[PDB]
């Protein structure tokens, strides 16, 4: 079928949904080189025994948005080589036990890192992905219009019904420009003469700032006009830095785009409200805005904390994910930092302290339990030595250079899951790690990020690994991707991996990334979606296909997953999609879960794991 | 450059704008098939001397929307041979002499005929095309860079600020459904037991005709739930009857989507309003509604007319053309029609009428100065017997035949024409003819339309004659073209010419069509605009340029344009566009207008006919 945008109007009386369709069996015994799928069982293994997971799962769960008291003790923290520890409520010599150590995990990563890209397993996973393609393919050839169907008998439900996320955005690239500009025209206009921001001497109003950077008012445009703390003084303001830099930041930038400024946030914020409002108009878009902490100040924590509530910044469908820009490199020049430990302190103690005693740390609490996951960040491609085995401490860390990725996921995995395995402990709400990961760089940010964290943010590398690719697929990991971002440097549109992971089966999804300079539209991952089902050739069960696992994806609430896609949700396979809610054939997701059964059944040759349920 | 969506942030003061980039000179003289050329030249003449054309134009000129008395006399209508007379005010004997007769224009029509056709210009006209692209190729790689930052020295306009006009869309189709619907779901709601329609025996309420179809309520959807008069009657809803066909027509859809029904319209003005309400919210994007005119019944004029009025149907950005489906063969069954001739009857006296009495025709007048160009539809591959020269008066058209495209147009241009030759001799409003053309069917809609229209909706199939697209370069005949729609039925969405047509200087311009069937977004063309702009490449220059002369090619007071685009505007080439309001280099329509110049030179072979203004 392929591509909805055209699609024209036809009939009927489907009040009876039909399951239904060619199946298509093939088999294929095995060859000596079953000692690779072993490889992969490993890997496969490896990964399991590791991403952290809640003992108990969300659908086995038994007015504003914040306050109330709490106390209770429960205490000690004590973090040793990086990895903190928290012993026994009193005194313990053994701890809640939990997470492998720093090497182990490297050692682990080279295990990985060899059956990558170890000839003859290079040559099974390609056969066995591009194998994966064509039968859908052909399942295309023969069904498309079983599927067509189907989703006319849940007659209600076509694509606008259906509840998208953007599972990947930054938030504060989250806004139209000719929003964000009349935003400022306006409180300028309105309010010139309001001290804003004292840089250079004074504190100047907001009329002066602009004649202060001169090209200002009618002339402003979202285009470099963030002109400084203004001089011949040097920054360069690619783009990375222009929002994952705390520092060297122009005026306009420090005013309207950030909270950790003068006027407290008293613009950001503002600013994100209407977009909730907008967002919350719509009704079926929701955002996983990411949020930056650089951990430079232990306040940094709080004092975003505070930004959230005393602006009352809550969304049904906003949640956050706290991102993490790897510079220390920049923060051990500044001097404010003298140890990568320094870092890990600044973000797993601020947080720990408030699971220990929520109200040594309130209201970090009421956003805490917003906060979805930790996603790490920066410029792939900036070059860097990969790590070896016997590898410096955290805290022995003291060089000039910035450390790995790999080193910098570590130990902002076992941190985040020991205290996970604990907030869990305590019965509070649990960070997920969503790293941004193979978007340029080096192959081996995959392979790490494979072993530890859930979702994942760029995966346009996976396309260089048959292997990882292949890998992605079993495990069934989820990319939230934006190719017409990543359109932008790295990759010409066209040359995107997305369809190509999306036809094999990978656990794909639209987003974002900066609607801001990205998009033309009031409605933007909408218009994602609709460039990419046109250019792609999509149809609408395969936008609803993405868009339902969008949501699988998402780190919202159970009650909220069973009302927008089904209470059955939980359930691995076809018997866990209702159509009603989720406009996708019954027949689509069946195709799906039978290939994957399938090709599980081929790697743990015949001896499969099977679990009945999908996962949080 | 090519494609905006991505293009990362940069810089500048450039606060004084640039002309001046590579020129490359070509030249080449001429061989003994310049009679090629001549034969141009004659196609070329021919338009001219036959597309009517305002003896004074806009730009040398001299609260609510309606009412005023006139009154003055003036007379005579006189339609001879389908084609009007209007003799002098008293009686005169010769009338406002105008307008050349029926065949001829079938007869020029041949003519061009075979010059597009013929062997040798096929080939000249191809290679000068090709050559015509390359040139502009060229141009950007040399050149790109050079109107990227002409560009930043209009800090403020930019996309979104620029005016753009939907040139083509079909009101009724103007609508996303999760508007639409949401009307309806809540008009049902908020006032069930509502007569609305009286269909089989009695008048029904609302809810009745609901549960009359069944399916009703929270299931409704736009697709196919437009059920009927209801039952097992046999009538195709392909989709041009299902919007050019009058008859027939559905219960939801004779309700909400038209206005010659019984609530007389208080459904879809309504809606109406709402659309242009959001359209004047967004200030930039215009709309140029297409709405029909049947011409079975004398009243359907005034009978429309006054529903605009009675709604308050009035907007800065709207304006009106009129189109009439080629469907006489359907109203030539239904027998309230004996010949072709009673249709140019119902069309061209109800106004004609109203010119000469204003006061005849009241409130019909208040419209038509608001109405902008006559459009006629209908599939354009229906087949047809191509028209000979010795061709059957209107009114000797009673066979059970709809006559031939060529055949419409022509009666369709002459009383038109006539007609104009008039409202502008008495100073009133004049339409210009807009005909959906060359979409699909054969080869000489396009070379008739070529002789006698202003603007064109479709063009799809210039690309299957390296002459006549040719022609319409020279000419600069202008293409509203909506791909996306194109792409439904017609063509593949990236085997469409637009692009092409586009880098080859053609008066290209991006529409909608059904915003209702076709989009996804809440902001319909840009959404075209923007999946244009990534599956062609094209930069904001290029956007902007199209955006630009959407607006050249519409119908809008010079009042406006001046406005929107520059008070120069009226003169032809580089100095008459104000990058200020334009946001496009100056230097790229330099480029354009010296590529065109030189083309001209070439085919005028050294005697070129010049002008230092545009056109209307
Ligand atoms: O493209 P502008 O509006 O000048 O800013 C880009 C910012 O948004 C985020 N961003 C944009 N694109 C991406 C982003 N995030 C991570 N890396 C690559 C990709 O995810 C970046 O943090 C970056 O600081
Ligand atoms: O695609 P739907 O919403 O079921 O209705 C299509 C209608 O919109 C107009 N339309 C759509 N697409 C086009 C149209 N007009 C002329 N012909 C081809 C093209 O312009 C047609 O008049 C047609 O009746
Ligand atoms: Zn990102
Ligand atoms: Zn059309």
């Amino acid at each position: 079928q392929p591509d909805p945008i055209a699609a024209d109007i036809l009939r009927k009386e489907p009040e009876q949904e039909t399951f239904v369709r060619l199946n298509v069996p093939l088999e294929v015994p095995t060859s000596d080189e079953v000692e690779a799928y072993k490889c992969l069982q490993e890997c496969l293994e490896l990964r399991k025994r590791y991403v952290f997971q809640e003992t108990v799962a969300p659908w086995e769960k038994e007015e504003p948005f914040a306050h109330y008291p709490q106390g209770k003790s429960d205490h000690c923290f004590e973090m040793q080589d990086g990895v903190v520890h928290v012993f026994a409520n009193k005194d313990a010599k053994e701890d809640l036990f939990p997470v492998a150590d720093a090497t182990a995990f490297f050692t682990d990563l080279h295990h990985v890192l060899k059956v990558i890209a170890a000839g003859n397993i290079r040559t099974l996973c390609h056969r066995r992905l591009v194998l994966l393609e064509q039968k859908f393919n052909l399942h295309l050839m023969l069904n498309a219009d079983k599927e067509f169907l189907a989703q006319k008998s849940a007659p209600h439900r076509d694509f606008y019904n259906v509840r998208k996320v953007d599972t990947h955005v930054h938030h504060s690239a989250c806004m139209n420009q000719k929003h964000l500009l009349r935003f400022i025209k306006s409180k300028l206009r309105k309010e010139p003469d309001e001290v804003v921001i004292f840089r250079d001497g004074t504190y100047l109003t907001l009329r002066e700032v602009f004649e202060s950077l001169d090209l200002t008012g009618y002339d402003l445009n979202v285009d470099l006009l963030d002109v400084h703390a203004d001089k011949s003084t040097f920054h360069r303001f690619d783009k990375f830095n222009l929002k994952y830099n705390p520092c060297g930041q122009s005026r306009l930038r420090e005013i309207f785009l950030k909270q950790d400024n003068l006027i407290q946030g008293r613009f950001l914020g503002e600013i994100t409200k209407q977009v909730f409002s907008d967002l919350e108009a719509s009704k079926y878009q929701m955002a996983e805005y990411r949020i930056s902490i650089y951990g430079r100040k232990m306040s940094e924590w709080d004092q975003l904390a505070s930004w959230i509530v005393n602006n009352d910044l809550y969304s049904e469908n906003v949640v956050w994910l706290i991102q993490l820009p790897r510079l220390y490199n920049i923060y051990k020049d500044m001097g404010i930092v003298t140890s990568f430990q320094n870092i890990l302190d600044n973000i797993f103690i601020p947080l720990f302290e408030a699971t220990v005693d929520p109200d040594s740390h309130p209201q970090l609490h009421v956003f805490l339990k917003q906060v979805v996951g930790f996603d790490l960040v920066d410029d792939e491609s900036k070059p860097e030595r990969r790590p070896t085995k016997h590898m410096p401490t955290p805290a022995q860390w003291t060089n000039a250079f910035n450390p790995a990725f790999s080193y910098y996921v570590y130990y902002c995995y076992a941190n985040l899951y020991v205290l996970n395995k604990l907030r869990e402990s305590k019965g509070m709400t649990t960070i997920t790690l969503r790293p941004h990961s193979g978007e340029a760089g080096d192959i081996d940010h995959l392979a790490a990020t494979f072993l530890t964290c859930h979702s994942i943010a760029h995966g346009i590398n996976l396309r260089k690994s048959p292997v990882l690719q292949y890998l992605y697929y079993l495990a069934q990991i989820g990319l939230a991707m934006s190719p017409l971002s990543n359109n932008s440097l790295f990759l010409d549109y066209h040359r995107n991996p997305f369809p190509v992971f999306f036809l094999r089966g990978l656990n794909v999804s639209l987003s974002t990334d900066d609607p801001l300079q990205i998009h033309l539209t009031k409605e933007p991952l909408v218009e994602e979606y609709s460039i990419a089902a046109s250019v792609w050739k999509l149809s609408a069960c395969d936008l609803c296909e993405i868009a339902r696992n969008s949501v699988y994806q998402s780190g919202f609430s159970h009650a909220l997953k069973s009302h927008w896609i089904g209470k059955d949700y939980y359930k691995r396979g076809p018997d866990g999609n209702d159509i009603h809610k989720t406009n996708v054939p019954h027949i689509r997701v069946e195709f799906r879960d039978t290939i994957w059964k399938e090709e599980m059944q081929q790697v743990y040759l015949g001896k499969a794991v099977i679990s009945d349920e999908v996962v949080p």
